[PDB]
C-alpha cells in the first residue's frame, strides 16, 4: 500500500455505494481517516459518513468546515458522487439535463471550492476526481453525463495549474466497472433476470481489451496511487483505468 | 469558395463583434442567407440580426422559430457566443463562475436544443462549437472558462454521436486570435495603454509557432469547410486552429 | 474549391490509386500541377507520373530534384504512400515489420527531407501527411501499421515546429475508405465474393456513427483544405476524416 | 509498496544511469530479481547486469533465453534504453536519424518480441515502455527522437491490443527530469559551464507547473505502479509524468 496516506483525512464523496465505498475502504486499509459525503446511509462501515447533497454549496461548505474543525486538517478530496440518466437532447427535460451537470460539475467545484484552503494548510495535499472513460470516447443517449464528464477534465486541470506546486489535483477515468450505477444502466436494457443482466454485462466486458468489466476496487487502486506522494510528479492527468477500451477501434482485421 | 454554401440559411451566435463577426461575414461572403443571435447590435452589417440572449431559453427558442418560419430551413448552426472573466476557484464568486458556464455551455445547449429540430429537416445540416485550444492546453486563473470549453468538446461530441448520419457536429479549437475579448485580456492584465497592450499580445503571438497571434477571419475559414459538404465525413472533432500552440512544450533545446 | 491551389506544384506519393489518386485529382480539378511519385504506373491520368519507391532515398531525391528543375518550384507535398499486411507481433518476421516502418515512416521521412529545402523557396508551402484514425484507435494484428502510422503524428509535429512559419505541415487521419487496400482487406477475411464483400464492408461502415465507410474523394477534400492558404493558421494538427469513429465507445445505452 | 512485486523476475533495458537506474533500483527495494540490459556497466550494483545492445537482435534474444533459464520466468519488461541528439530534418545526416529511430523504436520491438513468449507464461505478465511528454508537446530540432516517442505509444498500444487480458502493456510520458540525458542537452545548447548548466536546469524546471524538473525516483514510482497489479485493468494508456507540463499553455492571464 501507499504508507504516506496513513492516519491522513480523506474526504470521499458518493462513497455509500459502487466505486466511492471502494475508494473510502482502500483508504481505510490505508490507515487514513475517512468521511463519506454523501445523500445515503453507507450503514455500518469503518468511515464516518455526514448527510450531505453535493450540489448544496452550503450544505458541502459547512460539511467541509465540520471536518476540518473535528479532524485538524484535510490532506485528500475525492470527488466521486455522481449520476447518469439517459436520453437525447431532444427527449431529456432541460431540468433533468442540468441536474445532470449540477452533481457531476458543479457538485465538484464546490467540494474542491471550499476544501482547497483547509488543504493548503497541510502537506503536498491532493485532489482526485473520477471522470470517465467518456472524457474520451462517448456512448449515445448520454448528452448531459458526457458533457459533464467532459467538464471535470477541464476543472482537474484548472486546478493542477492554479495550485501546484503545493497541491496536486489529477483525475481518474474509468471504463465499465461493476457498480450499482452499472448493474442499474444493465436492468434498464434487459430486465431484472440476474441471467440476462450477467449476459448484457458480460457483452459490454467483450468489448474492453481485457474481456470483463472492472472492478470497484481497481478504480481505488488508481484513485490511492494519484493521492499519494508516489504520484509527486503528476499532476492535471486522467489515468485511464479502462481495460484498453479507450485505443480500440472496433473494425476487425484478418486472423 | 464552398458552391454549397450558397442559398443555405446560416445561425451565428454571438456574431456583433470578432470571431463571431468574421464568420458571419465568411458565411455571407459564400451566399449564405446568415442571421446572428446576439446581444449586441453590429450595427451596419451584410447579415441579419436579431436581438437574443443566449441564457434565455424563451428568447433563443423564439428566434431559432423566427428564423425557420422566415427563411424556410436551417442548414447550419454555429455556436459562437462566450465571454471569460478571471480568477482562482478561491476568489471568483460562484454566482460569477456559474455564468461563465451559463453562457459558453448553456448557451450551447439551448441554441442546439431549439435549432436541431429544425435542421434535421433540412439540407446537409451542421452544427460547428467554437470550443478553444484551452479544451487541451490552459491558462492560469481560468477555472471556470477552461472547464465551459472542456464542456463544449462533450456537448459536440455527443450531439455527433446521437444525430449522425443525418446531422454533422464539429468543433473548432482557436489559439490566441486578435479580437476584443482578448484585447480585454491584455488590458486586464497590463492596463489602458495601448503601446503596452500591443507588447503583450506581440509577447502571445511569439509563443505560437507561427509567430503571431490568428485573425479572426482564419477561424471563419475553419468554420466554413467543416459546414460545407467537404467536410461530409467529418463529425465529432475539434478542428485546431492554433498555430501550432497545442503541440509546442515551452522547453528549449540546441541551436 | 481552393482557388489559391491553382497552377502550384503539388507532389503526392503513392498516387496511383485509392486514396492518392483522389487526391491528386482533386488537385487536377484545383488547377494544380500535380506528380505521383509511386511505383505503379497510374495509366491515362490528367496528372505527372515519376516511377519512385518512397523507401529509396537516393530514387526519391533524383524525382524531386527533378520535379524542381522541370516545374520550378513545389509548393505542397502530400506523403500518402503507405502498405498494411497483417500479423500478431509473434507471427510477422522481423523483416516485414520493418518493410511496413520503412515504406509508411521513412518513405514520408524522405519526401520531406529532399522536398523542404525547394518548398521554402516557395510562398507559404505546405505538407499534408496522411496518417490514420489509427494514430488514437486501433485494430488487432496491426502492430507495425499501427506503430508507423503514430510515428507519422511526430514526424507532422516535427516538421511544424521546426520550420513554421514558412511552411505549415498537418497530417489527415482517416478511418474505413473504400480503397484498393480495404477492398483487400475484406478480401483477405471473406473472400472474393462480391456479396459477401459487401456485407464485410457494410458491417465495418455501420461501426462508424456515418454509418457507412468513407469515400477517397472526402479525405482529399480534407488535404485539399490543408494545403490552402484557408488552413494559414492551421499546422501541426491531425484532421480526423473518421465518420466519428474515434469518439465512440463501443458500450450499448438503453433506448 | 506492492507486495505483488516480490520475488517477481524484472527485466529493465538502459538501467546502467538515470530513470533506468532508478526503476532497477525501485524494483530491487520491492523484493524483484532485476536485471538490467544495457551497453554500459552500472558498475556496484543491487541488481544484474547483462551486456546486452539493445539494437542487436541476436544479443537481446540471447539475454532474454538467459534470463528465463536462470531465473524461471519473466514477469515484467521495462523498456527504458533511448537516446537523443539535435538536428532539423535538413542537417541531421539520415544515418543518424534511422540510428536513433533504430534504439528508441526498434529497441524496444526487439525485447518486446523476444520477451513476450516467455512472459504469457508467467504470473501477471506487464510490460511498460518509457516514452516522453514529447508523445504529445513537442520540442525544437528533435525530428528522430519525437518521432521515435510517438512510435513507442503505438507500439504500447498494439501490444496491450494484442496481447490482453493476460498481459497488460503500458507507457510512462515524463517531462523534464534530472539524468545525464538531461545533464548533456543543457550542455549542448549553454556550454560545460557548471553554474549556467544549472542555470538552464533551473529554467527548464520553472516552466512546469510544479516549479522544478521530475527526480528519476519519480518515474520509477509510476513504473512500479503499472507494473503491478494495483493496475490490473489499466492497460494500453501513457501515464504522464509531467509536473503538469502537458496541460499548460504558455499564455498569460491577469492576476
Ligand atoms: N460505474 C461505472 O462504470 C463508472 C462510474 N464513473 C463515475 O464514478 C463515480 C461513482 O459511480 P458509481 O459508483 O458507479 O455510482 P453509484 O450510483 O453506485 O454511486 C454514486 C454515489 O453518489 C452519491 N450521490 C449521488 N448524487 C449525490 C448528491 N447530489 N450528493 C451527494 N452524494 C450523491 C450516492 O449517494 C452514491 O453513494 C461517478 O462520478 C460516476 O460518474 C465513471 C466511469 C464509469
Ligand atoms: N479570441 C480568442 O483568442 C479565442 C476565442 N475563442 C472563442 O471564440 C468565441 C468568440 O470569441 P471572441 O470573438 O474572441 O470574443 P468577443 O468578446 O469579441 O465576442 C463575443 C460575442 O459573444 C456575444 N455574446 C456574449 N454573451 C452573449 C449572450 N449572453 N447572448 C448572446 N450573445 C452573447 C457578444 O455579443 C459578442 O458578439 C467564444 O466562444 C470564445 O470563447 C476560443 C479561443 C480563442
Ligand atoms: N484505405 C483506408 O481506409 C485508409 C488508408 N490510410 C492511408 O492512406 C494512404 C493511402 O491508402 P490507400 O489508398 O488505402 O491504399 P492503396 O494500396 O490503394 O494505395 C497505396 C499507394 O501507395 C503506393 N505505394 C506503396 N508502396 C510504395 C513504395 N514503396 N513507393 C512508392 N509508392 C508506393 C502504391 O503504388 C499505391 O498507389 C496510406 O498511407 C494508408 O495507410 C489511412 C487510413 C485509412
Ligand atoms: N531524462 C528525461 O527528461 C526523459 C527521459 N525519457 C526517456 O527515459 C529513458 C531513459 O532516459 P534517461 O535516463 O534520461 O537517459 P540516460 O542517457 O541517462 O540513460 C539511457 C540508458 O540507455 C542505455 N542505452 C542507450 N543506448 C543503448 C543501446 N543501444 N543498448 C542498450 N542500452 C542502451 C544506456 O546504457 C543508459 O543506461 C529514455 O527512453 C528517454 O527517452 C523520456 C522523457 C524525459
Amino acid at each position: 500500500g501507499f504508507s504516506d496516506l496513513r492516519d491522513k483525512v480523506v474526504i470521499v464523496t458518493g462513497a455509500s455505494m459502487g466505486i466511492g465505498r471502494a475508494i473510502a475502504e482502500r483508504f481505510v486499509d490505508e490507515g487514513s481517516k475517512v468521511i463519506d459525503l454523501s445523500i445515503h446511509d453507507p450503514g455500518e462501515a469503518k468511515y464516518d459518513h455526514i448527510e450531505c447533497d453535493v450540489t448544496n454549496p452550503d450544505q458541502v461548505k459547512a460539511s467541509i468546515d465540520h471536518i476540518f474543525k473535528e479532524y485538524g486538517s484535510i490532506s485528500v478530496l475525492v470527488n466521486n458522487a455522481g449520476i447518469e440518466s439517459y436520453g437525447k437532447i431532444e427527449s431529456m427535460s432541460m431540468g433533468e439535463w442540468r441536474r445532470i451537470i449540477d452533481v457531476n460539475l458543479f457538485g465538484y467545484y464546490y467540494a474542491s471550492k471550499f476544501a482547497i484552503p483547509y488543504m493548503i494548510r497541510s502537506r503536498d495535499p491532493s485532489i482526485v476526481n473520477i471522470s470517465s472513460v467518456q472524457a474520451s470516447i462517448i456512448t449515445k443517449n448520454a448528452s448531459a453525463y458526457v458533457t459533464s464528464k467532459h467538464a471535470v477534465i477541464g476543472l482537474t486541470k484548472s486546478i493542477a495549474l492554479d495550485y501546484a506546486p503545493l497541491l496536486r489535483c489529477n483525475a481518474v477515468c474509468p471504463a465499465t466497472i461493476d457498480t450499482p450505477l452499472v448493474r442499474k444502466a444493465a436492468e434498464l436494457e434487459v430486465g431484472s433476470d440476474p441471467m440476462r443482466i450477467e449476459k448484457k454485462i458480460s457483452e459490454w466486458g467483450h468489448e474492453h481489451p481485457m474481456q470483463r468489466i472492472g472492478k470497484p476496487q481497481e478504480v481505488a487502486s488508481a484513485v490511492a496511487f494519484l493521492a499519494s506522494r508516489e504520484a509527486s510528479f503528476i499532476t492535471g492527468t486522467c489515468l485511464y483505468v479502462d481495460g484498453g477500451l479507450s485505443i480500440r477501434a472496433p473494425i476487425s482485421t484478418p486472423e
